[PDB]
């Protein structure tokens, strides 16, 4: 039982990530996070080996929880009469990237580079395990302050990665690409590159570039902060209106702006205990 091996605590973020509470694995006092989702509110279901009917979030989580510390890992899960319970890693201390940027404003390019590199690595990992996140944004990224490591969270809007067209989407609209707004269809990788474009802009500029469908459709990027030419090119590239014109992950990590990133621990020593 859950009440048996974990000591449940208060809600986290007052409903920021939905119904997730802080907890402790009582056997070793491991900090965990405990997410509840009720069956009635589940739109997308999956099948686990051995045929157990389970929310897609769990299949995706099982596939990406391999020990790579770029994504928050699923330690365990339980089924209850009317809901499901997830036990997840809880970094300590930790801060959400959205709150980090809010408090700090536009990040210095050295720091945005380290962060953005880590996020790419995490997304590459997901794709390699057959998972498309679909909700990449600052709110879904945690910072492990001690180690300077970023971690992806919230795979609730995710899908199995496929090479064919997607026609559904339940993520954040201002992070969605022109194809979705205009046609309600997209391909996984080029849409993910678009959202990464939005994310990077948010990091260097302190906010998102588009607030309405029309701004997204137009694809004009105005920079309100001082941003290097190299970084501007990368952002404008990811935010190409035509999916085909967008870079591949390899092209992004080979971009000149991306060269000579800091190691996560270096990043923490320089920027996190500033
Ligand atoms: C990796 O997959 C998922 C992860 C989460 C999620 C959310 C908040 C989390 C915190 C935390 C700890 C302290 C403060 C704030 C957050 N720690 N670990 C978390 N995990 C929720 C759904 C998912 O599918």
């Amino acid at each position: 039982p859950l009440e048996s091996q974990y000591q449940v605590g208060p809600l986290l973020g007052s409903g920021g990530f939905g119904s997730v509470y802080s907890g402790i694995r009582v056997s070793d006092n491991l900090p965990v996070a405990i997410k509840h989702v009720e069956k009635d509110r589940i739109s997308d279901w999956g099948e686990l080996p051995n045929g157990t009917r389970v929310p897609m979030e769990v299949v995706l989580l099982k596939k990406v929880s391999s020990g790579f510390s770029g994504v928050i890992r699923l330690l365990d899960w339980f089924e209850r009469p009317d809901s499901f319970v997830l036990i997840l890693e809880r970094p300590e201390p930790v801060q959400d990237l959205f709150d980090f940027i809010t408090e700090r404003g536009a990040l210095q390019e050295e720091l945005a580079r380290s962060f953005f590199w880590q996020v790419l690595e995490a997304v590459r990992h997901c794709h390699n395990c057959g998972v498309l996140h679909r909700d990449i944004k600052d709110e879904n990224i945690l910072i492990d302050l001690n180690r300077g490591e970023l971690k992806l969270i919230d795979f609730g809007s995710g899908a199995l990665l496929k090479d064919t067209v997607y026609t559904d989407f339940d993520g954040t609209r201002v992070y969605s690409p022109p194809e979705w707004i205009r046609y309600h269809r997209y391909h996984g990788r080029s849409a993910a590159v678009w959202s990464l474009g939005i994310l990077l802009y948010d990091m260097v500029c302190g906010d998102i570039p588009f607030e309405h469908d029309e701004e997204i459709i137009r694809g004009q990027v105005f920079f309100r902060q001082r941003v290097s030419s190299e970084c501007q090119h990368l952002i404008r590239w990811c935010l190409a209106l035509r999916p085909s014109d967008r870079p591949t992950f390899e092209e992004i990590q080979n971009h000149p702006w991306m060269q000579d990133v800091l190691l996560p621990q270096e990043t923490a020593e320089i920027h996190l205990h500033s």
